[PDB]
């Protein structure tokens, strides 16, 4: 069923060096066969992120790109070069994106559908703000979010889903595993709804915010969370434990 | 005088293939001794093209980069990440952010300060719309963009401008050598009024907006159009003609 999925966003961090430690110890640790690990380095390092993978279970993604792959669009990077370097995923719709950046629903939905069709996965970011949660319309926000995606992709079949509640995006305070997985079976259930029971089932949905190698154990029995979107502590030696902490 | 300085803006543009064309053919170019030549491709091969760079003269840019060098902004550049792979410039405040992107004034200098700060040079880029060149209003516009800028920086030694008709792109208007000249040393009188005559004789002022191999020799003789910040033609044999258009 449906593969263990563990994504690192290193967000606007790293160096040659850095970058080099940290594959290096992928690439020497032990980490299951059954898990599907997408590191994502800013664009300056892709490349040379791709260079340094030794172990088929690492890809790498980017942290963002366009909705067309060439023309004038000065400081954009583009799926067509994510993929020329050798990217298999592009991380659209984050948190960060939609709020400093003013990425609004349709333009992820057009970013995905655009991405898609260039064959890179994409990891599809959703979640609510503390002052949304606090008024009970998480799944509002969330459905919106994902309704207007829907509106121009019809097959999931390459992406994977990022819940992250907003609130606990570098805070260090997490959502309980509790929370997570009765969201994550809410979401599930919509989704079948517009997508299929199937797919509904195949789809991996991913918990992110403030995941780390302490917490990720505890929400190793919650059947509706299939994975982590890892922002700061994908820089550290834990990244490790996270990958491994349903082995 | 001042050095003649060449940027190749290549946007979203290129693949491996095409970037080792674009350097090899300026490795082994017949190019004057004192030109600054800057090419700036997508970050996705920065690190690239400065590896494949064998000519004192040609240095690597970004195309944009963020106000701060790290930090939970995923999808950005970074100043330090530039540095880090060996490109020396950076391209702010492009048309195409400033429309598309919604990139006000006041982020370009808050993004100019802290590149300069970082040791990073900055292609500053300016220019008014058709519209606003219609209503009279492009000096208004213009010092309005550099007046921003003044308020975080009034040290250009590490800057160059570059002026970028936007009222010339598909409006069906040309940008003639005579209206450059007139601008550029109206821009150069108002800096000189804000930073002095000596830094106002120093700093190099380009032209953007429809530049090629075969006009380029026609602005040779304008006193105050210091080279030129390139777009498409970066991308074709034809700019190394643009290098040596003032032989």
């Amino acid at each position: 069923a449906r593969t263990f999925f563990v994504g690192g966003n290193f967000k606007l961090n790293g160096s040659k060096q850095s970058i080099k430690e940290i594959v290096e110890r992928l690439n020497t640790a032990s980490i299951p066969e059954n898990v599907e690990v997408v590191i994502c380095p800013p664009a300056t390092y892709l490349d040379y992120s791709v260079s340094l993978v030794k172990k088929p279970q690492v890809t790498v993604g980017a942290q963002n790109a366009y909705l067309k792959a060439s023309g004038a669009f000065t400081g954009e990077n583009s799926v067509d070069q994510i993929k020329d370097v050798g990217a298999k995923y592009v991380i659209l719709g984050h948190s960060e994106r939609r709020s400093y950046f003013h990425e609004d629903d349709k333009f992820i939905a057009d970013k995905t559908k655009f991405a898609l069709g260039q064959g890179v996965g994409v990891i599809l970011c959703i979640g609510e703000t503390l002052e949304e949660k606090k008024a009970g319309k998480t799944l509002d926000v969330v459905e919106r979010q994902l309704n207007a995606v829907l509106e121009e992709v019809k097959d999931f079949t390459n992406v994977v889903v990022a819940y992250e509640p907003v609130w606990a995006i570098g805070t260090g305070l997490a959502a309980t595993p509790e929370d997570a997985q009765d969201i994550h079976a809410s979401i599930r259930k919509f989704l079948a709804s517009k997508l299929g029971d199937k797919a509904a089932s195949e789809l991996r949905i991913l918990y992110g915010g403030s995941a780390n190698g302490s917490n990720a154990v505890t929400f190793k029995d919650k059947a509706d969370v299939d994975g982590f979107l890892v922002g700061g502590a994908s820089l550290k030696p834990e990244f490790v434990d996270i990958i491994n902490s349903r082995n």
